[PDB]
This record gives C-alpha cells, structure tokens and sequence, in this order.
C-alpha cells in the first residue's frame, strides 16, 4: 500500500529474455501457423469469431516498439495465439495439433526462465 513495498523483484533483463523465448518460438518447426496474421480476406469465419487475431509477427512488433507494459501482458498476447487456434481448429488437425505442441514448448520455457 503507500509506502509499502515488497522487496523489488529484478524486471531489467525481462525484455532481453522475452525476445529470446519469442525467436525460439519463431524458429520451432511448428511455428508455421502462428508466423504472420491469418489473412482475414482470405479465411472464412475468421474475422468474426476471433475477436483478438494475434500472432508471433504482431507480437514481435509490439515487443520491438515498447508496446508491453509487463512480462505478464506478453505472455496473455502470446497465450492468446494457442487459445484463438483452439478457437478455430480441430485437435485432430495438423495446425491444431502444432497450437497444442507451441503452447507446451512455450510454457516450459516460461517456468524455466522466470519461475
């Protein structure tokens, strides 16, 4: 409360760190779906159901041009790419399937860093 702290916790290299976790996400073999915004002219259905298209290019961006206030509001963007394609694609597909590998992939290396 005012002028009452907790002991502060060290957020310096927390920018650094988030670009590292997104290149390897960028570079994972199943990143494929998730690289560039789903082309909404071309996607049937897309625009209406996905309230919040995001993804790994848009998060980049953001990332780049200081547009996360937190570590906690890059994770919900990058939360939101794996949930949109739950969202959108069965289990048993080839794109569902790599939304369900990434977010695994990308929740370890979240633990593993900052946890």
């Amino acid at each position: 409360s005012m002028s009452v702290k907790k002991p502060k916790r060290d957020d310096s290299k927390d920018l650094a760190l988030c670009s590292m976790i997104l290149t390897e996400m960028e570079t994972h073999e199943d990143a494929w779906p998730f690289l560039l915004p789903v082309n909404l002219k071309l996607v049937p259905g897309y625009k209406k159901v996905i309230k919040k298209p995001m993804d790994f290019s848009t998060i980049r961006e953001k990332l780049s041009s200081g547009q996360y206030p937190n570590l906690e509001t890059f994770a919900l963007d990058v939360r939101l790419v794996f949930d949109n394609c739950e969202t959108f694609n069965e289990d048993d597909s080839d794109i569902g399937r790599a939304g369900h590998n990434m977010r695994k992939y990308f929740e370890k290396k979240w633990t593993d860093t900052f946890k």
